[PDB]
């Protein structure tokens, strides 16, 4: 079997290989990439997402979220406090201010150490989950607004014809902005392009070991676990690499830089943080291999994890038994 140690693999497709998106995902999996839960794809040198980023400052962040931590440095939750709307230009200025700017650091490992030491003592502001795209409509390869839809995938695989749309999200980040441990909705794939700015560090647990992370999370967040049997769905719990290592949890880490794609694979738990001001775009997608993961995906029914209108049909068709109870939440 390929990639038995579940290492994060990095791919360098040629411009010809970059034409057929589905085919390249299948290729990566043939090499065992999915075993890690996460892969990096560096686009060919001939490719670009758009011409420039000089004109993005007027995009609105309608509901920036302040990420307020509780707990200890290595085991904490974050709750999201709504702030007043800002433009991207205003947000960038805020990110670069003394209060929020990345501290001096020697390299990525030094900054990673500073993040886990000091994250809880600050409350950075994240402009997450903004419907939109920054790919030029003329970019034909790996344009995250022009992928095949999950609804069409389900139809092709299962004959299933369903309502729903699937469009990309933009994210504007700053130092210490954090994505909590999660898998995607319905354990879908995701793809993330870092358009501009400072890096993003990722942590990931191999899909074959996801239940080990879940068990540790239940132990570390016992009240949350009693409240919901899928509380990681809430996307608020953080566990540091030190604590994961202490508890024998298999994981890997990698830093994504501007101009690079990351793909997360079905049931690949991931978490991480932004190094400084940046802009990313992401969307969920499916392949034939996803279908069995979708059938088995845990669900939050406590009501906290509120989700997109597209998810109804996925639960309805793939998980009819669970549908009524899920719909209640
Ligand atoms: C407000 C919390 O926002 C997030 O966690 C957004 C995010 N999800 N994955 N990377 N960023
Ligand atoms: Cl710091
Ligand atoms: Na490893
Ligand atoms: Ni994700
Ligand atoms: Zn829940």
């Amino acid at each position: 079997a390929q990639n038995p140690n579940c290492n994060i693999m990095i791919f360098h497709p040629t411009k010809e290989e970059f034409n057929d998106f589905d085919k390249y995902i299948a290729y990566m999996e043939s090499q065992g990439a999915h075993r890690a839960g996460l892969a990096k794809i560096i686009p060919p040198k001939e490719w670009k997402a758009r011409e420039t980023y000089d004109n993005i400052s007027e995009i609105l962040i309608a509901t920036p979220l302040q990420q307020v931590a509780s707990g200890r440095a290595g085991v904490f939750t974050q709750y999201h406090k709504k702030k007043k709307a800002m433009t991207v230009g205003e947000y960038r200025h805020l990110a670069n201010s003394k209060k929020y700017q990345t501290p001096p650091h020697q390299n990525f490992e030094d900054l990673e150490r500073k993040y886990w030491k000091n994250r809880i003592y600050n409350s950075p502001i994240y402009g997450a989950d903004i419907s939109g795209s920054l790919f030029d409509e003329n970019t034909k390869q790996w344009n995250l607004g022009h992928l095949g839809t999950i609804q069409d995938l389900l139809e092709k695989e299962c004959g299933v014809v369903i309502e729903g749309v699937n469009t990309p999200y933009l994210y504007f980040g700053m130092w210490k902005t954090t994505f909590a441990w999660h898998t995607e909705d319905m354990d879908l794939y995701s793809i993330n392009y870092l358009h501009l700015g400072e890096p993003k560090t990722w942590y990931v647990v191999p899909p074959e070991h996801g239940q080990r992370l879940e068990r540790l999370a239940r132990e570390l967040f016992p009240g949350s676990s009693r409240g919901c049997g899928a509380f990681l769905r809430h996307k608020v719990a953080l566990i540091s690499p030190t604590v994961l290592k202490e508890n024998g949890i298999p994981f890997n880490r990698i830093t994504q830089e501007a101009g690079e794609f990351m793909v997360t694979f079905p049931y690949g738990y991931h978490a991480g943080f932004n190094h400084g001001f940046n802009c990313a775009e992401a969307i969920n997608f499916a392949t034939p291999r996803w279908i069995d993961y979708g059938k088995m995906a845990s669900q939050c029914s406590c009501g906290e994890a509120r989700v997109t209108f597209s998810m109804d049909a996925f639960v309805r068709i793939l998980q009819p038994e669970r549908y009524d109870l899920w719909k209640r939440g």
